C-alpha cells in the first residue's frame, strides 16, 4: 500500500509539529498570563504527541514493511493576546486531528487492509479522548472572571472502559 | 543580554534539531541493519536530547527574563550504508556540539554574567559525558567482525562524583 | 587579599540589616494588613537571611584565616501603605542583593583568587533561587482582587537539578 | 499601657543587640583563643536570643493590640585577651538582663496588668535559668589549667519542674 | 593543550610523592614518638594522596585525550625531631599544593578550557579542606603538654555544604 | 638481625615499584588496547601490591624492633605493542617475586630466627596464589581471537583451604 503509507507519513509530520508549537504555547501561558498550570497541562500535551503518537508509528512501520520519511518545518510568527484565545486555539488543532484521522480510517477500509483499520483504531478513540479533556479546561474560561480560581480547578484537574 | 540570548536560542534550535535526527536513525539501524540494541542505544540519545536539553533552557528563560524563539527545518536526504558509518556521524555531531557549548561559556565570561555561566556549567559537563559513553560504543565496531557479539556487548550497556 | 575581606564584611554587613528589617516588615504584614500568610512568607525570608547567609561567611573566615568585623545600624522610619506595595519592596530588595553578589564575583576572579570565587557560587546561584520565589507571590496581587483567595494561594505555597 | 509599651520595646532592643554581639564573641572564641566547643557553647546563646525571645514579644505585641519599634545600634571596638575574661563577660550580661526583667515585673504590677505580669513570667524564670547554665562554664577556668580537659568537658555539656 | 597535560603530569608526580613520604612519617609516629593515633592520622592522608588523587587524573586522561607519564624519584634522609615539628612539616607540604593548584586553575582559564576548570574545581575545594583538617590536629601541640590528652583528641577525631 | 632487615628492606622496595608500574599498564591496556576489563584486572593487582604487602612489612617491622628505609626509583620508557605481551609481562615480574621470596625464606632459616619464617609463610603462599591467577588470563590469548570474547570471560572473572 502506497496511499496508506503516504497517509501515515503525512501523521507522522503532523504530530511532530503539533508537539513543538505546544511547547511554545506552554511557555507564552507560563510566563506572559502568569498561568503556571495552564502551562503544565498544555506541556503535558505536547509530550503526549512528541512521544507514543509517532512512537507508535514507527514501530506499525517496522513491523510491516513499509519506509519512513521525516520533513519538518515549524515556526511561531503570532501568538494570540489572552488565555482563553490561546486554549481555543488548541481546542481547534485537535478538532482537525479528528477528521484526519477519519480520512485515514476510510482509506484503509477502501482496500482490504484489516490490519491497517485496526491500527488506526485507536487513534480514532484517542481523538475524541483529548478533544474532551480540552473541551473541560475551555468551559472554565466561561465559568469565572478569577483568574486564581480558575487556577486551582486546573491544578486539581493535573494532579473509561470505551474511551479512558 | 542580547548575545546570550541568541546564543541560547541557536542552542535550543540545535537540540531539537539533533533529536528528530536521531529518531529517524534509530528507525534505520533497527529496520535495515538487524540491530535493535544499536536503535535503543540512538532512541535513548534522542529522548534525551528532546527532553531535559532544552527544558532547562525554556526554564532558565523564565526565570531571568529573556524571550523565546521556535524556527525549526529538519529534513533526511540522505543515510549511511553501514552501522559503523552511522556511529561515526553521531560521534561527529557529539563533537560538534561540544565546541558549541565552549563558545556559549567563553561569551557568558566575556560580559559579567557569573548567572549564564553558572548555568552552563551543566551543558560544558555532560557534553564530555554524552561524547564519552558514545565512544564506547563506536569503538566495538573496531574489536568484533561478529554482529551478534557486539549487539550482545551493548545490550549489556544498555540495561563519577565529577562526570557521571 | 584586603578587597575580598572588605567585600565580604560588606556581605555580612547588609545581611543582618536585611534580616532585621523583613522581621519588622513580617510583624506589619501579619498585624496591620490582615493577612497571617504573607507575614510567615516574609518572616521565613528573615530567618534565612539571619543565619546560613552570614554562617557561611564566618566558617570561611574561620577556614582561610580573614579577619571579622560586626557594625551594624537598623532603624525603620516608614512603611507602604498596602500589601502590594510591601512585597514590591522585598523585590526590590533582593534585586539589589543580585548585583552586589555579581560584583563580588568579578572582583574574585580579577585577583587568581579561585577559592573564593568557588565560595561565591552558592551566593550567585541563591540570589536567582529567591528572587524567583519572591516574584512568584508578587504576581499573585496582579490575578485577583479578593484577599481571601490570595491567602489561600500563599498558605498552599509555604506548607531542581541546577537552582532549586 | 505605654509604659509597658516602652519597657516591652527596650526588652526587644536588648535582646537584639545581645544576640549580634553573642555572635561575634563566638567567633573570636573559636578563632582566635582555639576552643571551638566554648564557641558552639556562645553560639547557641547567640541564637536563643535572637530566636524565641523577640518572637514571643513580638506575637504578644500581636495579641493585645500594642505597637512595635525597630532601632539597633551595635558595634565591637574591643574584646577580651583570653577566655575567662570572656566569659566573664557573658555572666555580667546575663545578670544585668535579669535587673531589667524584674523591673518590667515590678511596672507590671503596679498598673493592674495582670496579663502582662502573667507574660513576664517567662522571663522572670529563664533568666536564672540561663545565668545558672553560665556560671556553670565559668567555675570550669578556676579547676583546671588544661585546655583540652576544659574542652572535653564543656564539648559534654554542649553534646527541672520549676526551672528547667 | 600541551600546557595543561604539562601541568596535570606534574600534579600526579606530585601526588605520588607525597604518598610515600607520608607512609613513611606515619611509621615514624608510630614508632619513634609512641603516638599510634597520630600515626593513623597521617597513614590515612597517604591512602588519600595515593588513590583518588590520582585516580581521577587518569580517568580524566582517558576521556579528553591526553597522555600519560610516570617518573616517581623519593628519598627520605631525613625526619624530624618532635611530633610538633612532623606535624608541622606536613602543613607546609600541604599549603604547597594549595598554590599548585590554584597555578593550573589559571593556566585552565587563560585558554579556554572550560572542561578543565570544571575539572580543577574539585581540587581547589579539597585543598582547603585538607589543610583545615590538618591545621586542627596541629593546633592541639599548643593547648597541651600532656600526650596522652593530645591522643585522645586525635583518636576521637579519627573515629559541610560547600567545602566538606 | 641485619641480614633480615636488608632483606625486607628491599622486598618493601620492589613491592612499591611494582604497585607504580601496574598502574601505568592498567591505563595502557584500558586506553590504548580497547579492553578496559584487562585495565580493572591489572588494577586491582597494583592496589593490592601497593596495599597489604607493605602494610604488613612495617607492621612488622613495628613489632620487632627493626629500622624502614624509604628509596624509591620509578620509570616507564617502553611498553608492549599487544596485549598478550602486556600480561606476559605481567607473568615474568610474578615469576620473579617467587625467586625473591624463596631466598628470604632460606635467609630467615639459616639463622634460627622462627618468628621470620613463620612471617615469611604468607608470602610464600600468597606468591603461587597470584601467579596462578594470573596464568588463567594468560592462557586465554591462546584459546580465541575475537576481543570480545576474552572481554566477556574476563568480565566474568573479575566480578581453598591451602592457598586461596
Ligand atoms: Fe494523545
Ligand atoms: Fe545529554
Ligand atoms: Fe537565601
Ligand atoms: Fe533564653
Ligand atoms: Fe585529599
Ligand atoms: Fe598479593
Amino acid at each position: 500500500s502506497n496511499k496508506i503509507n503516504d497517509a501515515l507519513n503525512q501523521h507522522y509530520k503532523l504530530n511532530v509539529e503539533l508537539g513543538l508549537v505546544y511547547a511554545h504555547y506552554a511557555h507564552v501561558a507560563d510566563d506572559e498570563f502568569d498561568m503556571p498550570y495552564l502551562g503544565k497541562f498544555i506541556q503535558h500535551l505536547s509530550e503526549d504527541k512528541l512521544g507514543v503518537h509517532k512512537e507508535y508509528i514507527s514501530d506499525y512501520f517496522k513491523r510491516n514493511g513499509m519506509k519512513l520519511k521525516t520533513d519538518v518545518s515549524v515556526a511561531v510568527k503570532s501568538i494570540p493576546s489572552d488565555a482563553k484565545a490561546l486554549i481555543q486555539e488548541v481546542y481547534a488543532r485537535e478538532n482537525e486531528v479528528r477528521d484526519h484521522v477519519k480520512a485515514i480510517a476510510k482509506l484503509a477500509l477502501a482496500e482490504d487492509d484489516y490490519e491497517s483499520f485496526y491500527f488506526i483504531q485507536w487513534y480514532v478513540r484517542d481523538g475524541l479522548k483529548d478533544l474532551t479533556e480540552v473541551d473541560d479546561v475551555v468551559k472554565l474560561f466561561n465559568s469565572s472572571n478569577d483568574k486564581l480560581i480558575i487556577e486551582e480547578t486546573i491544578k486539581e484537574m493535573v494532579e473509561h472502559e470505551i474511551w479512558g
